[PDB]
């Protein structure tokens, strides 16, 4: 329950016990409670800005009195002599007195992991501009899953930065706002068109890594080439169960990775293949054979072992049963986190021509967007 | 030195011992010379891209022979019957047995902390746009220093725009390509009022966090209104020294920020004050009293102690001797490295105008101007 029904204040003043209506109980300490007061003086009524530092807030705060009434808690705080007001919503919904998991490499409880038997989440590119429940959705799978197609597009150069505006803001690179891939399939190029076509993760050498990618097809003749996501953290998640010590050298070690391409272009980064928060929740998957470097910071003692992880990982990557595929005609796309989700396509089969148009955009903008959604339909 | 004199290999085969000309040794395994050949079917010779896969080399992959001649190293590798050399600058410059620090909370061997006895780096705006060295030298600092100063600017709107691309891209935001930093009724941020502004990094409620920020003067003229930068790395570096569980505690602890400022927008993130690499070097700092949110991931038992090295770390940041201060005039810009070093304003009032201009870039293309400009100088 939600419903406070009294409060005891510790003798030191230093926190609270608050017992809500089906008997559960949750301590607050003074210093966390007043720093998160809610008040005009505290946060400012207009822009939710917190108006003191914790500089601010005197060191010797202290709870000196509090009541439960009517679904609310009082406190005043000692020395400065404040009373302010908590819903019991909001104190329910902010608990930090429970039971934290722990579990290294767990995956946060919105996402939801993914192999072969997950159908590629489709959404209508008219539906999602007029229908802010269908765009809700089609933002909501990207979340979830970590890709979406958009289907019924136009067939149009750009449109795929229109499909960014949706919902946030292109990263624009030394490429553009948007880049051409262009292909010419036939008997001669067939043979370097199967080249480097294990599904990666893009641009692991750019700190901060680009966090979604858009591919919009505008022509598409050739035969095959279906596009191919894996979830890296379904891969991560299958080394972790059955090698933990593996799971934690990828997890344990920054990798390096390098692009140096002949056009001026130079970028370098240094983070781990499988990036955990400090308290284990599994944040980002980064890997690409191509643009791999030196791995200069691994101990001597654990290099053998970490490249051990390293080629499991991919075989667990390069596991047919981990792809979702499916075809891109003109005027459809798919976007996939590209913290998470990994791409590639198929080989060809028959001969032709191709036109995708490719771009980056970034998450914060997508879950904002999501955000102002669910609070405009709840 | 990087001159091999001998080297040895393993009874398994797994790994060489390099011996250089200065006596010093380096090991390095079979797995991982063959997964850094330096030929043409391994890397591309066009683009230096890697051309195999981790699974295309052979699981028992070992060293059949090695030979050092004049300068490199030669090793042949089985089973794959494969001859490559790799040259004894790049064995130097690449080795991984080196004994590398594991001390946590260590900074990048190439940033350079500081505090306010240094006086800010001033670069200038025609220069850097004119002569490469100038332009090499300017973002080289923003790269070991996190800040630097740009001066005898342009009194012109949208100039830090220009100043962006001289190396990189805007990050455009719900806030604009870029937003316009003055007084503002109805304020969608304290950044658009007099109120000063403890020293913060920008948009913490924002992952990925914006890694450049450009503020840049129009006008000045209102009594206050100083900017002050803190080293958030020297700052972290404080606490660690003085105060070891007090850094683990906010490395080790997710803080939760948000944005709410008006309709439309709801930023949020879940990420530590003080980020650290896995191996313990220092990555970030993040701290922003305005859109700091409700603490829920630390357990009940450590709150306390956390608010206390919080609170730390923010004594470490008000103080005046770690805080550099001038005053922007008309024309005048600085960067900073939004990850790591920390701005600030003090308020203003009275007449005279204020008028800024601020706008975010990214790190990675800072990086590879600055390693274009390098490598043609
Ligand atoms: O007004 C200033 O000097 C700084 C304002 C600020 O912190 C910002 O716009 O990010
Ligand atoms: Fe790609
Ligand atoms: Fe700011």
């Amino acid at each position: 329950h939600h419903m406070p029904r009294s409060v005891t204040a510790d003798a030191s003043g230093s926190f609270l016990t608050l017992t809500f209506e089906d008997g559960s109980e949750s301590r607050f300490h003074a210093i966390w409670l007043r720093d998160n007061a809610l008040d005009p003086e505290t946060r400012s009524p207009g822009n939710g800005q917190r108006l003191i530092t914790i500089g601010d807030i005197p060191a010797d705060t202290r709870i000196s009195t509090a009541l439960v009434d009517d679904g609310a808690l009082t406190v005043t705080f000692a020395p400065e002599g404040k009373t302010v007001t908590f819903p019991g919503k909001w104190l329910k919904s902010n608990a930090y007195d429970t039971d934290q998991s722990s579990e290294v490499g767990r995956t946060s409880p919105d996402v939801e992991t993914w192999d072969s038997s997950q159908p590629a989440p489709a959404f209508d590119w008219n539906e999602v501009q007029s229908d802010p429940k269908a765009k809700r959705d089609w933002l909501d799978a990207i979340a979830r899953l970590g890709f979406a197609k958009l289907v019924n597009g136009p067939v149009r150069e750009g449109a795929l930065i229109e499909c960014a505006s949706m919902f946030g803001f292109v990263r624009e690179t030394n490429y553009g706002k948007y880049f051409e891939v262009r292909t010419e399939v036939n008997p001669t190029n067939l043979a370097y068109t199967g080249l480097g076509l294990q599904a990666h993760t893009d641009n692991p050498y750019r700190d901060p890594v680009p966090s979604l990618q858009i591919l919009y097809c505008l022509e598409n003749s050739a035969e095959g080439g279906d596009s191919i996501v894996v979830d890296g953290f379904r891969a991560a998640e299958r080394l972790r169960d059955e090698d933990p010590e593996g799971f934690a050298l990828l997890a344990g070690n920054p990798a390096r990775f390098e692009y140096k391409g002949s056009d001026g272009v130079h970028l370098r980064a240094r983070r781990p293949m499988i990036e955990l928060s400090p308290d284990g929740e599994m944040i980002a998957i980064r890997f690409n054979n191509r643009s791999s470097a030196p791995f200069v910071d691994i101990p001597f003692e654990k290099m053998e072992a970490y490249y051990a992880a390293y080629r499991r990982l991919g075989e667990f990557i390069d596991d047919p049963e981990m792809g979702v595929s499916f075809k891109l005609e003109p005027g459809e796309s798919f976007i996939v986190d590209n913290t998470r989700v990994l791409h590639a396509r198929l080989g060809y089969s028959g001969s032709g021509s191709r036109w995708l148009q490719g771009c980056y955009a970034d998450k914060d903008g997508l879950f904002s967007t999501l955000n102002v959604l669910n609070a405009q339909l709840g």
